[PDB]
């Protein structure tokens, strides 16, 4: 009997990623996991036919079901509009989903011992989270541009000069940040550091943008001391604020294995939308539809597409589903599939792009790699073995 | 006889960079070039003693003479104020200089075939040029507004930034004058013509329609009016690209372009290009190398990369040669650059470069040269090159 995986929101995509995603479900997921699958077809032709309604329904389903796994999608431009005879230049599905869910996007790399890194020292992954609008206008000629704060109680009026335009003419803007979104960024970051079991670090440039960045420093520390310090110290983890330059320096000498909150190959990186509630998660590969490889596929040429980032979208999603449902069998599966993926590459079985990382593209010969299907087949074989050895 | 190099403004700096600057002058520049040298000592102690007058004069001289070659200098902080017993926390000389001359800073990397880059495909350098904010905390609920009061007495314009209801946050105001955008466009077109490379402007005009749109419009207006012809005459062009489409292009490219951005260190040069196309100031895109200097102070062996500093001299000397139609100096500036690249490419390099190839834990003493041994090697290869060129 198969593992009962529960409720998962799955989104189908476009081009090469649409092919590999089906191979993942057919060869790696479905032979072992039964899911109450909420499928949405985010393929370009379907978004056009539904007037982008499928994207909104998918976003609402992730809100309801807490777990979303997304395949890469075509973000339309003038050329895509002509190519698919699009009714409109549809907004990116990623933006629509982000806007409906909110949360912080964390980008984590998949580390392989035989695959080179930017810094050889990096043995454990570095998870980077970026913060998650503005009033811009033209200054037609000379005169003063000021920004003013007036409290609701009306007991004060502070006025700061932005600039006194003298030779005159230019541009000016006003931008803000509410306390809640700084807190949401801290909560997502603290909950991310607990789940991964690694220390969290907040980087800032509060030397220049003193007051703006200083609020981020203060809100993080207050949230830590008031609801996180206990569990961090009780797991050998910690929270520490570092300045941009002191952070980039310490990370260059580090072994990795930390959460990096930022206030400002390729088939080996994932992107995870972590909502502040710690309940909802949306996982996806941090790469596109791989158009070039799709064109080769359409011309009958052999392709060697890296499916790792897409497999890790599934494993991260399933691992979160297992955490929410206290499902040990699913938790074991998600991790076993991650181990099989790493082990296969470390054993010398990989796609062209990875062989190119090691040897160098001009020194890569057919025997140095596996094609899309050969690679998927080797993963499926290795997963059967690892799972049979229960 | 030596080459008559003409008028050059030279600024002496601090720490390890001051030591190497003297070696470049003695071993590489002075044995071949005679200059009408306008030397200013921008060492911390001298700036303190003259109450920062030396810095203001140095910038004044670059305005008059058009060519500036600068050594890295200490920007003081509380620790530096105590270390030297400074009268003030003096403002960065680079800040004082830039403010006086105006212009755009362009960062270019020196490429060696045996030294790894971000994208291995990057054979030709990528020259990046970069283009003032009032921030405060919002304690609780209330209105944040941004106003424009015309100087001609016409109606005041008020924009709501945010009405904080749940209360609490942070706010800021930014601006940009048209003259600054015009100067940014000019320096960029000037830089692209000089290198004979295409120019790209990256902006976020989809989000910042009015703000970044003024940048896109000003660059096109200037391009179409005074640069379209000259660019086409050199089989070169200028194009606006949205940030994301620009990074995707650059990563899939072989380099060899200028990038106007509206947002090892031993191998990076920083060049300040004034909008006039006549005034240029060059320096290494790195600091004084305090760490190596302390070792030198304790009589310990150092291995400091002089490339960035040598290229400050070469870019300055190439600009001087261009202004004065001085073929001999133009040839010398190129020869010094080639001898620097070729020396590294032959296996003779400093520790940081050896570490790029082999990795810091695997670096042995036999893989690199100390500061002096490297300068001696460049000196020896420079003498050979210039002798061979006589044909
Ligand atoms: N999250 C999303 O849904 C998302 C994100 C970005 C872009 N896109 C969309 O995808 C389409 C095309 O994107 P693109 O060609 O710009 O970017 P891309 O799909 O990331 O791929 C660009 C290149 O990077 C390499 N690459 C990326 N993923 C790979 C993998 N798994 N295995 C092997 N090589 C891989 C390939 O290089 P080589 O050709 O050198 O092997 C590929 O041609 C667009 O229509 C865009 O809107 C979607
Ligand atoms: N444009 C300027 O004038 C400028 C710019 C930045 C900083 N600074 C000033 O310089 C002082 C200290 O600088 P810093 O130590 O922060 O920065 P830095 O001199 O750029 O170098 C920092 C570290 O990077 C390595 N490094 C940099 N340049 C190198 C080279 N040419 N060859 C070999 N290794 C090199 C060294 O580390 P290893 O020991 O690991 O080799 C060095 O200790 C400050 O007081 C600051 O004000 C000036
Ligand atoms: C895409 C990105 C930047 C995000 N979000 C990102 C997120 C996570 C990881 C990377 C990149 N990897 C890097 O090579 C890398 C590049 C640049 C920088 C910085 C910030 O630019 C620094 F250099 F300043 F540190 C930091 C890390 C791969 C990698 C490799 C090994 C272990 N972990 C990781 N993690
Ligand atoms: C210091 C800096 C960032 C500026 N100003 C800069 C200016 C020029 C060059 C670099 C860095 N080099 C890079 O490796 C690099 C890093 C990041 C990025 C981007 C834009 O951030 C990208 F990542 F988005 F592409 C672009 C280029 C070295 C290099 C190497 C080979 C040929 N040319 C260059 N030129």
């Amino acid at each position: 009997k198969k593992i009962s995986g529960g409720s998962v929101v799955e989104m189908q995509g476009d081009e090469m990623t649409r092919i590999i995603w089906e191979l993942i479900k057919e060869k790696l997921i479905f032979p072992y996991v039964e899911l109450d699958l909420h499928s949405y077809d985010l393929g370009i032709e379907n978004r056009d036919a539904t007037n982008d309604q499928v994207t909104k329904d998918a976003a609402e389903a992730i809100k309801k079901h807490n777990v979303g796994v997304k395949c890469a999608t075509i973000t339309p431009d003038e050329k895509r509009v002509e190519e698919f005879k699009l009714k409109q230049m549809w907004k990116s599905p990623n933006g629509t989903i982000r806007n409906i869910l909110g949360g912080t996007v964390f980008r984590e790399a998949i580390i392989c011992k035989n695959i080179p890194r930017l810094v050889s020292g990096w043995v454990k992954p570095i998870i980077i989270g970026h913060h998650a609008r503005a009033t811009d206008f033209v200054v037609p000629g000379p005169g003063k541009v000021e920004i003013t704060y007036t409290p609701s109680d009306g007991t004060q009026k502070v006025t700061y000069l932005v600039h006194n335009f003298e030779e005159g003419g230019g541009v000016a803007m006003g931008m803000y940040n509410q306390d809640k979104s700084i807190e949401d960024f801290a909560h997502s970051s603290f909950q991310m550091a607990l789940s991964k079991g690694w220390p969290l670090y907040l980087s800032t440039k509060n030397t220049i943008l003193k007051k703006y960045d200083g609020r981020f420093k203060d809100i993080f520390q207050e949230i830590y001391d008031k609801q996180y310090k206990s569990q961090f110290e009780a797991q050998k983890i910690w929270y520490e604020h570092r300045l941009i330059d002191d952070m980039v320096a310490q990370a260059m000498k580090s072994e990795g294995g930390f959460i990096w909150a930022c206030k400002n190959s390729l088939g080996m990186m994932t992107s995870v939308l972590v909502c502040p509630d710690g309940k909802t998660v949306e996982a996806e590969a941090a790469h596109g539809t791989v158009t070039r490889h799709y064109r080769m596929y359409q011309k009958g040429q052999e392709t060697s597409t890296n499916p790792i980032a897409s497999i890790f979208a599934w494993t991260r999603g399933l691992a979160h589903r297992a955490k929410l449902d206290n499902n040990k069998e699913l938790a074991f599966f998600a991790n076993a599939l991650e181990e099989v993926s790493i082990e296969t590459i470390e054993a010398g079985f990989m796609t062209k792009d990875l062989a190119a990382c090691i040897k160098g593209l001009p020194n890569v010969q057919r025997s140095d790699y596996l094609n899309t299907f050969e690679f998927m087949d080797k993963l499926g074989e290795n997963l059967k073995i690892k799972l049979a050895q229960a």
